[PDB]
RNA sequence: UGUAAUA
């Protein structure tokens, strides 16, 4: 019926939001002796419905097939033509679909500026990229531009985190969560502290968030934050480092730190100032888990800190003025946790914990 | 004995 039809003649509006017209128009743009030609008909006659297609159940898929073979004068007038719908795109079930493709398929920066032109204040608010990052749809294409374009393009991202409070609404929420995640691991180092200020700002409502206490961990395995974050985040939480070790989700932060003061001092035998604090914050922590190591052998959550502290494992090579402090105040938990081991017998984690002090010895 | 991620 229509295969019969000469391309110039096609109804490719009709056709683009049929779901037959769009799978036809898709096959003959995978028809190389037809391919270039249906594709100018088509293009001439659906731009003026850019982002109609786009949003279209069936259009999205033409769009999206499109640019395969768009010229890079035709894909940059596609995406001159919807930047600033942007926003309304990315939160759309078919739009996020268009729009990913795109990003994934630029030509060159003129058309990558173009789309960020439309990620800005100019046509997007703040508030606005908030909502994409969480957002079910939209938080694929905040996540393209990511892997798509170099952190230069990353102001509007950045922007929207470190205003005000934002960081715990994008911390705290399922899809947010990740996407800082994705945004830290490819971030530029100057972009990762203006975020990380923003983080340590708002840390007690992220260090035992279900979500946030894994950013909060993720940024305690970038190396380059060492000779700040160690110091920084102990002394927002020392004065309570016993709670926080005995609830849910901040108890895993409390493991992260102690094992990462533990291979920094191991490691030494990284750079030197780094090691100096961890050395004294290591021993502080020692202390704290000694003097209420009535509550943290005893809950729910706080022995998982307590064994992380005492896995001899963690410190072997341990065993100047350090090495011995260490070995003494250790040692001095590690007999103090024998003396409570009786209180406990009825704990299913007992014999994990024995197994700790007897693992000692042995090395001692 | 304890946590996440389109025909």
């Amino acid at each position: 019926e229509i295969s019969a039809l000469p391309l110039r003649d096609l109804d490719y509006i009709k056709l683009a939001t049929d779901q037959f017209g769009c799978r036809f128009l898709q096959k003959k743009l995978e028809t190389p002796s037809e391919s270039n030609m249906v594709r100018d008909l088509m293009y001439e006659q659906i731009k003026p419905f850019f982002l109609d297609l786009i949003l279209d159940p069936f259009g999205n898929y033409l769009v999206q097939k499109l640019c395969d073979y768009l010229t890079a004068e035709q894909k940059t007038l596609l995406i001159q033509t919807i930047y600033p719908n942007v926003f309304q795109i990315s939160i759309n079930q078919y739009g996020t679909r268009s729009l990913q493709k795109i990003i994934d398929t630029v030509d060159n920066e003129v058309q990558i500026d173009l789309i960020i032109k439309g990620f800005s204040q100019e046509f997007t608010s703040i508030e606005q990229v908030v909502t994409l990052i969480n957002d079910l749809n939209g938080n694929h294409v905040i996540q393209k531009c990511i892997f798509k374009f170099s952190p230069s393009k990353f102001g509007f991202i950045i922007d929207a985190i470190v205003e005000q409070n934002n960081i715990i609404t994008i911390s705290t929420h399922k899809h947010g969560c990740c996407v800082l995640q994705k945004l830290l691991s490819v971030c530029t180092l100057q972009q990762i502290f203006k975020i990380s200020v923003k983080i340590v700002q708002f840390l007690p409502g992220l260090i035992n968030d279900q979500f946030g206490n894994y950013i909060i961990q993720f940024l305690l395995d970038i190396k380059e934050l060492d000779f700040y974050l160690l110091a920084e985040l102990f002394n927002r939480l020392s004065n309570e480092l016993c709670q926080l070790s005995c609830l849910k989700f901040s108890s895993n932060v409390v493991e992260k730190f102690i094992k990462k003061l533990f291979r920094i001092i191991t490691g030494f035998i990284a750079s030197d100032d780094v090691i100096n604090a961890s050395m004294n914050i290591l021993l502080t922590t020692i202390d704290i888990f000694t003097v209420n190591l009535n509550v943290l052998i005893r809950d729910n959550f706080g022995n998982y800190a307590l064994q992380t502290l005492l896995d001899v494992k963690n410190y072997s090579p341990l065993l100047g003025n350090f090495c011995n402090d260490f070995s003494l105040k250790i040692g001095n938990l590690i007999v103090l946790t024998k003396e409570l081991l009786p209180s406990i017998k009825t704990t299913s984690y007992a014999k994990k914990i024995k197994l700790k002090v007897k693992a000692y010895a042995e090395a001692t």
